C-alpha cells in the first residue's frame, strides 16, 4: 500500500510535468494569437490532457488516502482523485470544451461600434472612456454597448456550461459546481466566515459610498443622483463600478492638496517593460527573486500591433519546468496598470517559490493568497512617498493624507461587496436557485443589495450583464478576489511590522525589507502543501483571516469620512432602493 502510494505519486508528477507542459504551451499560443488553427489545437491539447487525467486519476481512486500514513502523499493522492472536466464522458467533454473555448474567444474579440464610424474593444478603448469621460451619454453608450455585445453574446452558451460544469462536478463527488470551487479553501465555515468578513467592512463602505454618492449629485445633478438611493453603474471610473479610483477627481477630499501620474510616467519616458522591471526590482529589493531572462523574451507585456487577436485580460502563466513563467497583459502606461503589473509579478513570484514542489501541490496556500501576494507590494509602491522616490511625484500633510487614503480605498474598499457578489451570484446559478430565465434580475438584485448601484438603463429580456465580465465566461472563479483584498492587508500589517514600520500603518513602505521577503518567501514555499492557516500564521502571526487590518489601515479614513458624511446629513446607504436613473 504505503509504496505503491509513494510511486504513484512520482509517476504522476513526472508525466504530469510534461503533459501539463504541452498544454500550457498550446493554451498560450490560443491565448496571445486567436485563430481558427490555435484554437483547434487547444481543443485537441484538451483531450490529451484529459486521457492523463482520466489515467491518473482513476488510478488514485483505487488507492485508500484515509488508510494512508505520509501526509503529503494523502494530500497529492487526495488531489489527483478529483478528474475535474476530465470526468465528464468523451462527448460532453468535447461539447464542454468547446464552450468555453467560445465563450472566452466571444469575449476576447467584442467590439462596439459608432454607426458607419469607428469600433472600440475593451481594452484600452472602453476602459478609457469608463475611466476619464466625464459625460454621463457618452459613459452610458460605453457602459451599454459593452453589455449589448460581450454579455448578450455569452448568454447562449451559459446555460449549457453550467448544465456541464455542475455535471462534472457532480462526477467528481461534489453536489454542484459552487461547491466544487468552494472545496479549494479546505474550510468547511468557508460561507459564514465570509459573511462576516463582508458585515465587518461594512460601516466604511456604506460611508464611502454616501460620500461618492453626493460627489457625484455635485457633478452630475440632482435629476441624476439621488441622495437616498442607489448610484448608476456607469459613473464610477470603471465598467464594473468594482474599483472607483479613476474618478478620484470628481471626490478630491481636499481640492487644495497631487501630480498626474500618468503625465509624469509618459513624459518620462515609462513603458510597459520599464513598468515590470520597476516590479521586479521590488521584489528582489526584499530580497526576493529574481524573475528569470526567460520571462522576458517570451511574455506578452502589450497588446501585439503585428494584427493579432488576443486575450487582453492580465494573466501569469507556469509551464511546469520550474523555468518557463510569462505574464500576458496588454499593458497601458499608468498607475492603475502599474498596479495590475505588481499584481502579475506576485503571481510569477508564487510560482518561483515553489517550483520545487511535487505539481500537485505547486498551487497557493488557498486561491486568495495567489491573488494577495503582488497586491501586498503594490501597496507600499502607491505611497506618496514611494512614488515621489519614483520621480512621478512632485506630500506630508493632514489633508495630503486624507487625500492619499480615499484614493486608495476608492479602490480597495469599493471592490470589497463587488468581488463578494459576483460568485454569490455563481454560487446560487450553480445550485440550481437562479435559473437562466432570472441570471439577469438576481445579478441585479445583488448589485443593488451588495453594492448599492442601479443599472443606468432598464435591462431586457435577452441581456445577460455578468457575461461582460471576463470571469464569468472565462469560468475562473472570484470569491479569491475578495479573500485577497481582506488578507494582503493582514500580511502589509505583518511585513510593516517585520521592517520596523511604527506609526499610521498607511504611511509604511516595505521597500528593501529583507525581513519582509524573508516573511513572505517561507510562506510562499510551501504552496499547496500545508492547510492555509498555517501558511496565515508564518507571515502574520495568527491563523485567520481578518478585516481588521484593513480597518486600521483605513481608520483615519472611517473617522474623517463619518464626521464629513455627518455634516452633510448623509442618509447612509439606499433607502430608496427601487429608485432607477431618468
Ligand atoms: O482578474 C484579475 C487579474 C487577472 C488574474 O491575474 O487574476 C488572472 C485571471 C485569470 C485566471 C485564469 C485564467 C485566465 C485569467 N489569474 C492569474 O493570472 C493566475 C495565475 C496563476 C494562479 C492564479 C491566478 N483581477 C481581478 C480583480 C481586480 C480588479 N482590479 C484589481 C486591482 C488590483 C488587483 C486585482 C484587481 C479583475 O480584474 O476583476
Ligand atoms: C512524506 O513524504 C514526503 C515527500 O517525499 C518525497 O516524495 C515521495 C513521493 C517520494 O518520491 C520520496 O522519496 C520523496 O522524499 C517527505 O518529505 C520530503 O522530505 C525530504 C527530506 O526531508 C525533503 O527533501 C522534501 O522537501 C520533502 N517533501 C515535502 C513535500 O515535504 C516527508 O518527509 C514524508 N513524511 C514522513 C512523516 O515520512
Ligand atoms: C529543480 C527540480 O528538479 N525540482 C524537482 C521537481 O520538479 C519535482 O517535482 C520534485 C519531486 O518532488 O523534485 C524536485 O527536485
Ligand atoms: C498566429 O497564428 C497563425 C495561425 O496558427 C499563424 O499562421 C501565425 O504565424 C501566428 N502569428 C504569429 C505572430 O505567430
Ligand atoms: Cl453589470
Ligand atoms: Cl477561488
Ligand atoms: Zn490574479
Amino acid at each position: 500500500d504505503e509504496a505503491e502510494a509513494s510511486k504513484f505519486v512520482e509517476e504522476y508528477d513526472r508525466t504530469s510535468q510534461v503533459v501539463w507542459n504541452e498544454y500550457a504551451g498550446a493554451n498560450w499560443n490560443y491565448n496571445t494569437n486567436i485563430t481558427t488553427e490555435t484554437s483547434k489545437i487547444l481543443l485537441q491539447k484538451n483531450m490529451q490532457i484529459a486521457q492523463h487525467t482520466l489515467k491518473y486519476g482513476t488510478q488514485a481512486r483505487k488507492f485508500d488516502v484515509n488508510q494512508l500514513q505520509n501526509t503529503t502523499i494523502k494530500r497529492i493522492i487526495k488531489k489527483v482523485q478529483d478528474l475535474e472536466r476530465a470526468a465528464l464522458p468523451a462527448q460532453e467533454l468535447e461539447e464542454y470544451n468547446k464552450i468555453l473555448l467560445d465563450m472566452e474567444t466571444t469575449y476576447s474579440v467584442a467590439t462596439v461600434c459608432h454607426p458607419q464610424g469607428s469600433c472600440l474593444q475593451l481594452e484600452p478603448d472602453l476602459t478609457n472612456v469608463m475611466a476619464t469621460s466625464r459625460k454621463y451619454e457618452d459613459l452610458l453608450w460605453a457602459w451599454e454597448g459593452w453589455r449589448d455585445k460581450a454579455g448578450r453574446a455569452i448568454l447562449q452558451f451559459y446555460p449549457k456550461y453550467v448544465e456541464l460544469i455542475n455535471q462534472a462536478a457532480r462526477l467528481n463527488g461534489y453536489v454542484d459546481a459552487g461547491d466544487s470551487w468552494r472545496s479549494m479553501y479546505e474550510t468547511p465555515s468557508l460561507e459564514q466566515d465570509l459573511e462576516r468578513l463582508f458585515q465587518e467592512l461594512q460601516p466604511l463602505y456604506l460611508n464611502l459610498h454616501a460620500y461618492v454618492r453626493r460627489a457625484l449629485h455635485r457633478h452630475y445633478g440632482a435629476q441624476h443622483i439621488n441622495l437616498e438611493g442607489p448610484i448608476p453603474a456607469h459613473l464610477l471610473g470603471n465598467m464594473w463600478a468594482q474599483t472607483w479610483s479613476n474618478i478620484y477627481d470628481l471626490v478630491v477630499p481636499f481640492p487644495s492638496a497631487s501630480m498626474d501620474t500618468t503625465e509624469a510616467m509618459l513624459k518620462q519616458g515609462w513603458t510597459p517593460r520599464r513598468m515590470f522591471k520597476e516590479a521586479d526590482d521590488f521584489f528582489t529589493s526584499l530580497g526576493l527573486l529574481p524573475v528569470p531572462p526567460e520571462f522576458w523574451q517570451k511574455s506578452m507585456l502589450e497588446k501585439p500591433t503585428d494584427g493579432r487577436e488576443v486575450v487582453c485580460h492580465a494573466s501569469a502563466w507556469d509551464f511546469y519546468n520550474g523555468k518557463d513563467f510569462r505574464i500576458k497583459q496588454c499593458t497601458t502606461v499608468n498607475l492603475e496598470d502599474l498596479v495590475v503589473a505588481h499584481h502579475e509579478m506576485g503571481h510569477i513570484q508564487y510560482f518561483m517559490q515553489y517550483k520545487d514542489l511535487p505539481v500537485a501541490l505547486r498551487e497557493g496556500a488557498n486561491p486568495g493568497f495567489h491573488e494577495a501576494i503582488g497586491d501586498v507590494l503594490a501597496l507600499s509602491v502607491s505611497t506618496p512617498k514611494h512614488l515621489h522616490s519614483l520621480n512621478l511625484l512632485s506630500g506630508g500633510s493632514d489633508e495630503h493624507d486624507i487625500n492619499f487614503l480615499m484614493k486608495m480605498a476608492l479602490d480597495k474598499i469599493a471592490f470589497i461587496p463587488f468581488s463578494y457578489l459576483v460568485d454569490q451570484w455563481r454560487w446560487r446559478v450553480f445550485d440550481g436557485s437562479i435559473t437562466k430565465e432570472n441570471y439577469n434580475q438576481e445579478w441585479w438584485s445583488l448589485r443593488l443589495k451588495y453594492q448599492g448601484l442601479c443599472p443606468p438603463v432598464p435591462r431586457t429580456q435577452g441581456d445577460f450583464d455578468p457575461g461582460a465580465k471576463f470571469h464569468i465566461p472565462s469560468s475562473v472563479p472570484y470569491i479569491r478576489y475578495f479573500v485577497s483584498f481582506i488578507i494582503q492587508f493582514q500580511f502589509h500589517e505583518a511585513l510593516c511590522q517585520a521592517a520596523g514600520h511604527t506609526g499610521p500603518l498607511h504611511k509604511c513602505d516595505i521597500y528593501q525589507s529583507k525581513e519582509a521577503g524573508q516573511r513572505l518567501a517561507t510562506a510562499m514555499k510551501l504552496g499547496f502543501s500545508r492547510p492555509w492557516p498555517e501558511a496565515m500564521q508564518l507571515i502574520t502571526g495568527q491563523p485567520q483571516m481578518s478585516a481588521s487590518a484593513m480597518l486600521s489601515y483605513f481608520k483615519p479614513l472611517l473617522d474623517w469620512l463619518r464626521t464629513e458624511n455627518e455634516l452633510h446629513g448623509e442618509k447612509l446607504g439606499w433607502p430608496q432602493y427601487n429608485w432607477t436613473p431618468n
